[PDB]
């Protein structure tokens, strides 16, 4: 049934697609195809067990699309139709930019992994602002029905003041976002990840929250920080402190890794960039675990990295995540992966004696 669809995509459709197109062309086609909503609605009906209340909002299910698939806000509606409980677009930079030269996305099918070095290719704030404005009341209804929208902000390659880039993003897209993400963890913009250090981070985030707080109350988003899986213990302890001190609304844990775990088999494993997918999974889960402990369970976490199943999702939830995202799993399993994760998650939750997702959040720590 759903298993027959899963198998079709996994064994026939996706490998054929991966044979005809390069990874970037495939990405661009998927965004186009998804934006038209051509694929029929996902059959899976979200149970009440999957509902989460966090970040000032209701999420009808805890499975979202990670930043990077839809950088420019072109496919938001098509992604809700696929069954995602929330959609995050971006990263968006203030001014339009190309990103890095091609080729810049690489598949590692033997590892169920991707490496990318897009470098924040972005239509920029103005284009994305108008795109979101065109569908603003549709989104207001989606959100009220439990399907929120996040906006992930980046910075221009050549920008002098990182904090002003993020501030601009807060000003322009904050009023259109249920939550904002300060992406300080892209491996593909020089200097960016050092925004994660204590002094810079506190200065940056103070400016961001101050700009957010200046928005009219009805258009005031939660602000989250997205961190790398490659942080030192000092880094993490420092982020936890700053986040608690400033009252940051949550964390996204994690971005892609600049590491190359032992055992990667893919021919393209030494390409420069962020690695995503299955080899990232446990490194992300452990980072979630640590950040939840360091913040005493008081700071919501969206868990991301290598989620391709219900077990993967629950592991992150039990480690401390209130919500989860995926992207890379889609490039191997296609759209059916979304219903797969939700069905399996629900089964596992029953099986382990949780009334719903909310009861499982942080359970490993208790
Ligand atoms: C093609 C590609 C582009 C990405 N671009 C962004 C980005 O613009 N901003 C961001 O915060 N994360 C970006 N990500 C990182 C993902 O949001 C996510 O953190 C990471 O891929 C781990 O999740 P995954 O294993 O499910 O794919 C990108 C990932 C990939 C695969
Ligand atoms: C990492 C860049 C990347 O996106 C890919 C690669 N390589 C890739 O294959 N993407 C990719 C390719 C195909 C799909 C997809 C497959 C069937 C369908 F009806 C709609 C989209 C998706 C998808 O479901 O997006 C929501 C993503
Ligand atoms: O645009 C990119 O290169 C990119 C950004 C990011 O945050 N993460 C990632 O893996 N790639």
């Amino acid at each position: 049934m759903a298993t027959g669809d899963e198998r079709f995509y996994a064994e026939h459709l996706m490998p054929t697609l991966q044979g005809l197109l390069d990874p970037e062309s495939a990405h661009r086609l998927a965004v186009r195809f998804t934006s038209l909503g051509l694929l029929p609605r996902a059959r899976f009906q979200d149970s009440d067990m999957l509902e989460v209340r966090v970040l000032g909002h209701k999420f009808r299910n805890p499975v979202g699309i990670a930043a990077g698939f839809d950088k420019h806000g072109e496919a938001v509606d098509g992604l809700y139709k696929m069954g995602f409980g929330f959609v995050e677009i971006g990263s968006v930079t203030p001014k339009p930019q190309e990103g890095n030269p091609r080729p810049r996305v690489f598949r590692l099918p033997e590892d169920q992994a991707v490496i990318n070095r897009y470098g924040f290719n972005s239509h920029g704030l103005s284009v994305v602002e108008h795109r979101l404005r065109a569908r603003q009341q549709k989104q207001a209804k989606l959100t009220e029905d439990g399907l929120p929208l996040g906006v992930n902000l980046g910075k221009n390659k050549t920008s002098v003041d990182a904090a002003e880039d993020y501030a601009e993003g807060v000003r322009v897209l904050g009023p259109l976002a249920d939550y904002l993400v300060v992406n300080v963890s892209s491996p593909n913009t020089a200097g960016l990840r050092s925004l994660q250090g204590k002094a810079e981070l506190r200065r940056l985030l103070t400016k961001v929250l101050q700009e957010r707080d200046g928005l009219r109350r009805v258009h005031r988003p939660a602000v989250l920080v997205k961190i790398a899986p490659d942080l030192t213990s000092q880094d993490k302890e420092d982020i936890a402190s700053v986040v608690k001190e400033l009252g940051i609304d949550g964390l996204i844990v994690t971005n892609t890794t600049v590491s190359r775990p032992a055992g990667l088999q893919g021919a393209l494993r030494s390409e420069t960039g962020g690695l995503s997918g299955k080899p990232l999974r446990d490194l992300s889960t452990q980072t979630i675990r640590e950040m939840y402990a360091l913040t005493q369970g008081r700071v919501p976490i969206i868990g991301v990295g290598g989620v391709s199943s219900g077990q993967d999702a629950l592991e992150k939830i039990r480690a401390g995540a209130s919500l989860v995202q995926l992207y890379t799993a889609l490039t191997f399993w296609g759209p059916p992966v979304v219903g797969k994760v939700k069905r399996e998650l629900e089964a596992l939750l029953k099986e382990q004696g949780f009334g719903g997702v909310t009861d499982a959040i942080g359970a490993d720590h208790r």
